[PDB]
């Protein structure tokens, strides 16, 4: 546990004189205040000493690391800086893929923007925190008008924040882009600064936190969805919502890249970034986009699309935020392998999934979930593997070791605060037990409701033999029958109120299900 | 009892100055910190006076031993060094079998490899911490390809870590080998110090901790089997896991002898070692090769292969660790007798099975239980008893001496910490008690589980008259009803789910079931 508050009576056992900041307490680095200390998890880092690791760390480092190299060079001196390009027809063809139509030589060279020509991709480079050499590199490829990312290293350690560097301390504001090229556009007129997350909208690391302290008001700006104000929502919660704003989506509020494109006015949209602190009491000018954006954009009114699930999309419509759903149903079905496919098609498209397998042997539910990916049996391809373990490290997925409801649940909070976790799937209720049962079972179930709502964060929980009173805290529930074909009938939709039951032919060749 | 603690202020009852280690306590010695305490059993020992035994010896060696001499300096004299011999035929003979083809004799000379002539077996000298004269040969023999090990004096006795005077104080890192061949071809080309366990991967004794406390980065490198990585795992459980690191078993990753054989680079393998120590959220990039390695051994997933109940193995599929079996049946059938061909057939294999059994009088357990091991009836045999007697005498197997749930616990788990217990056999349940007998029998039950699942060791228990309650918490159930030709029907498999019933046509001469 942290406490909050017991790390400043640590502080005060070795008497460091510490500030209360934001978020992270400012502190005389003991190894100007350059020792910053997280409110939760305590992750410390030091502006000039630059060491890092846990709070026990901490406490044993005033008792008595990393290198991360690579051959990123090599791949940067083999790249040539777009605005020192003297040909005509490459650089035409360059800017009209990328949208650089309107963009200029001069912003290129304050953020040294670098193009290759093997891949005909751009270029961000990442600067160490000190000013060291580069920490690595983001390519950006277009193929036909989509844009794909990829970076070194592994995207689970990308954590740049561009114009780190061009930032100084003299400034008070700064508005943050979901990708890298917007952010060249909003820097080239506004002129305030600005800052891109490293993975979009998908997890802002508690290790960035430190370098966004200084700044006193922050404007999200993170897409043209309603999802990516949803996202802005929860990486506001870091931060002390009370120092941020938010800009919401629009027709007339496109991206910095578009914006600037587009020819509508920029600084007009950095003005009317309202708060996203209120009080228990607000009046309509605060929710005047929100109702346009839904009345404009009745679709993304509800979640995610499955891509593989037709007939689960149009009898549930969506996956929502800090709704819970309960999944039962006979056992020997493989509702563990049903609830697998599920997370996974969800996870594929940009939602950080926290798995929290119980009595499944995760390390076999691996197999289970990565077999889904592949689209097929794994076994007879053991030799295009490591293909698929490239494919598989890069989707926002983490696990859970290992038994009371309160030593999951804390860590359920905490997997929230440092990996930004949006969805926590449990499959067996019953091994986090440890008319008794009855009264047990209600206990943790109304818990996980609490969490659900609280956090924002959905929580679908599998239930091994159904109970009445989960149905009240519920939101919603699947129940999987038998008759390999299943069926699965829904009986509560607190979003839409449809229920319905559709056929499901699983496949054990391919190990997903599957309907003619 | 110890309770770390109690054993700090004994110190500071006699004021010692101590420091906390990773496991040993290290402090100066009464009899440069010399004296090491361990943190469980506190079994002394000090690096110069060269004084050991149990705790309480230590607490009464401030108020106011061994010899270990055989007739093995004979054996060394009739044995000559591998690098010494100017022989062709019979050297080149030598590696082909032992598989040195690409050892340099560089390497013999620094590990003083020495070969005896008359069986055609290496040796592997041990000597004394103090660097006194030899302590032990272990002698492998090849014949066919299969290593035979049979070391002086008996097994119980070596506890050799091969190569302690080479390693300097200097050094933070080692790597620790499965076998002896193994560790030679990992020094000759990495040259970072390396170390081998005394009986392979079958167990650390504690008495070796105190040699292995300076090395601060412990990379374990056991085999290339699932069975090594977990064995990897529970002797990583001494040392303080976050200062371990584990090579998980693949294709791509043979053992360091076969490594070096097959042209394979080791310093590569050596280098993707990952920690044994995690948080409780975890991703998929420190479970990579165990996927890949479940995936291309579908045998290995399951526990070890029976070699005299195939009946059994079909339906059981293996004997894992952590699970928990119960055993039940009508009384007057032996069932007592047949957990002892069960456990005794495992054991040959490589498992430390430990005995509980109660008012058996285990003194009549053993006999029951040798004359499994020699498959007949030793009465007739009494002449060739002696010999029976040396290979009954190297299984790793203890018994246990007597009546609380706690007290045979604490001496349950302190077994675990001194021997590597990886199986617990408890004969009457009943007499470990000493509406209120099925509330105490769900208890003991339940306590097992926390026990069998903590410290992943294997429990069988045998219920002397079944229990609903039981059920739940057990993870498999093995009935023995009678109808001497008995059936043994299973009703729960956690691990498979499939139930079944064979007969068995009990032998009272040879005390061995079989089934035509």
């Amino acid at each position: 546990p942290v406490t909050a508050t017991e790390i400043r009576q640590y502080l005060r056992g070795h008497g460091i004189p510490f500030q209360d900041g934001h978020s992270c307490l400012r502190a005389l680095s003991p190894f100007s205040f350059s020792l910053f200390i997280d409110k939760t998890t305590g992750h410390f880092l030091c502006m000039t000493s630059l060491a890092e690791g846990s709070w026990e760390d901490f406490q044993a480092s005033v008792e008595g690391e990393f290198e991360d190299s690579e051959e990123v060079r090599r791949i940067w001196n083999r790249a040539i800086p777009l605005w020192e390009l003297p040909d005509q027809e490459e650089v035409q063809l360059a800017d009209t893929m990328f949208g650089l139509t309107k963009v200029t030589d001069d912003t290129l060279k304050r953020f040294s923007v670098r193009y290759l020509r093997p891949a005909r991709s751009l270029v961000f480079p990442w600067f160490s925190p000190g000013g060291s050499g580069l920490r690595g590199l983001k390519l950006l490829e277009a193929k036909c008008v989509s844009y794909e990312e990829t970076t070194i290293p592994r995207p689970s350690a990308y954590h740049n924040l561009f114009g780190l560097p061009l930032i100084s301390r003299r400034d008070a504001e700064v508005v943050l882009t979901s990708r890298e090229l917007d952010s060249l556009a909003l820097n080239q007129s506004t002129g305030l600064p600005t800052l891109t997350l490293p993975r979009g909208t998908t997890c802002l690391p508690p290790a960035l936190l430190p370098y966004l302290e200084q700044f006193r008001r922050i404007v999200f700006w993170l897409g043209d969805d309603l999802r990516s104000l949803e996202a802005a929502k929860l990486f506001a919660r870091k931060l002390n919502p009370k120092r941020c704003f938010l800009v919401r989506p629009g027709d007339q509020q496109p991206r910095p890249l578009e914006a600037l494109n587009g020819g509508f006015n920029l600084s007009r949209i950095l003005r009317t970034a309202l708060p996203a602190w209120h009080k228990s009491i607000v009046s309509f000018r605060q929710l005047r986009e929100e109702v346009l954006g839904e009345l404009s954009n009745v679709e993304q009114a509800a979640g995610l699309r499955w891509s593989r699930f037709p007939d689960l999309n149009r009898i549930l419509k969506g996956h929502r935020k800090g709704e819970l759903t309960v999944f039962t149903g006979p056992t020997g079905s493989g509702k563990t392998t049903f609830i697998s496919e599920y997370a996974l098609d969800l996870c594929s498209q940009g939602v950080n999934t926290l798995w929290g397998s119980f009595e499944i042997s995760n390390v076999r539910l691996a197999r289970v979930m990565l077999t889904q990916f592949a689209e097929g049996r794994l076994e007879d391809q053991l030799d295009k593997y490591d293909h698929w373990a490239d494919r598989f490290e890069d989707l926002p997925l983490y696990f859970m070791t290992f038994q009371s409801i309160r030593t999951v649940i804390d860590t359920m909070q905490h997997a929230v605060y440092v990996y930004d976790i949006c969805h926590v799937i449990i499959d067996n209720l019953q091994f986090m037990m440890g008319t008794d049962r009855i009264a047990a079972q209600d206990y943790i179930i109304g818990v996980f409701r609490k969490f659900a709502t609280d956090n924002n964060c959905h929580v679908t929980l599998v239930i091994h033999p159904g109970s009445a009173k989960a149905s009240q805290e519920a939101d919603n529930v699947l129940i999987l029958q038998d008759r390999g074909k299943r069926y699965l009938q829904v009986s509560k939709n607190r979003f839409d109120g449809d229920v319905g039951v559709f056929p499901l032919e699983f496949n054990k060749n391919s190990l997903t299900f599957s309907i003619p």
